């Protein structure tokens, strides 16, 4: 159980590298790092701005022959300001580019949000997203061979079947924030009814992001279920993601750790134990107050998440 099948046919591996937070030079080292562990999935973002030095690290890696390009599964995003459907191609050959590519496994919409292309996230740069007319662009980018695989990034259950209704080809992906304090229940029950993957970034609850303030690997729960497995409370969040069947992105620095975040394959967490997550207190750690706004399209968090919050 190293892979799951999107609905395209191609697998996706379970555990990729997470790259936001990566910065000058650290994240080319733990991209090498990682994928000479064993890492065969990279997640990454134009909004980050690192895709350069990724490229840099995989360009080693096919050099040095650890690695060929079929071997990796590559992501990168579409950020909000390309939304304008002559817009999104060029983004995409931007982020290939950079990364040095000639085609993505999987690009994402980064957020279900607009604004104008080359203006930051302020009031008067807001456009009223058009999802359909950018999903239309993103097709073509799928057919024309660019993206192996389309799909979305922080969309909810309404979100993602207003976009499926709609679509010709589905999105393989919802790439959303998934861990044991964020459990996804309903957002996780309706991928399954559509066929659609989902994604679970800050698998952790993201520890080192100051304003998140996550302490979900300091659970009772997750700490038992750590000692009587012989675990790390990191390896087993991860595998209960996996275990829902969910790929997961865990973003370190730390070779260490970075090779612990791989061993959650070879073993399991008991029924018995797995039920004991339904006991975990329940708080979405990003809730996207950079888009909530008196004059955005969401005005309240609610509105984005769709009560999902
Ligand atoms: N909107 C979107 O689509 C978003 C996508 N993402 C993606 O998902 C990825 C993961 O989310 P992220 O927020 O980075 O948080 P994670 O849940 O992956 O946790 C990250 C933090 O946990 C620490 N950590 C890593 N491994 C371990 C371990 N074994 N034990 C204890 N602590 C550990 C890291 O530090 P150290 O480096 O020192 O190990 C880092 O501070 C991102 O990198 C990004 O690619 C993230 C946010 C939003
Ligand atoms: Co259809």
């Amino acid at each position: 159980a190293r892979h799951f099948v999107l609905n395209t046919g191609a697998k996706i591996p379970s555990v990729g590298l997470g790259t936001w937070q990566s910065d000058p030079g650290v994240v080319g080292d733990a991209v090498y790092t990682a994928v000479k562990a064993g890492y065969r999935h990279i997640d990454c973002a134009k909004v980050y701005g690192n895709e350069k030095e990724i490229g840099l690290a995989l360009k080693k890696l096919f050099e040095e022959g650890v690695v060929k390009r079929e071997d990796l599964f590559i992501t990168s995003k579409l950020w909000n300001d390309r939304h304008a459907p002559e817009d999104v191609p060029e983004a995409l050959n931007e982020s290939l580019t950079d990364l040095q590519l000639d085609y993505l496994d999987l690009y994402l919409i980064h957020w279900p949000f607009r604004v104008k292309k080359g203006t930051n996230t302020s009031p008067e740069n807001f456009i009223t997203p058009d999802i359909p007319a950018t999903w239309g662009a993103m097709e073509k980018c799928y057919d024309a061979g660019k993206a192996r695989a389309i799909g979305v990034s922080n969309f909810s259950s309404k979100k993602l079947g207003d976009l499926l209704a709609v679509a010709r080809v589905h999105p393989a992906v919802d790439q959303v924030e998934c861990h044991p304090g964020w459990q996804q229940t309903k957002l996780h029950n309706f991928c399954q009814s559509t066929g659609v993957h989902l994604t679970a970034y800050s698998p952790l609850g993201s520890p080192g992001t100051t304003w998140m303030n996550g302490n979900v690997l300091k659970e009772p729960v997750i700490i038992s279920i750590a000692e009587k497995l012989g675990k790390t409370p990191a390896q087993v969040a991860l595998r209960w993601n996996i275990q829902m069947g969910h790929s997961v992105l865990p973003k370190s620095t730390n070779e260490e750790r970075i090779k612990q975040n791989l061993d959650v394959y070879d073993w399991s967490i008991p029924d018995d134990l797995l039920a004991k997550f339904s006991e975990i207190k329940q708080a979405r750690l990003l809730r996207g107050n950079f888009i909530v706004n008196p004059q955005s399209v969401y005005k309240t968090h609610e509105e984005l998440w769709d009560g999902e919050l």
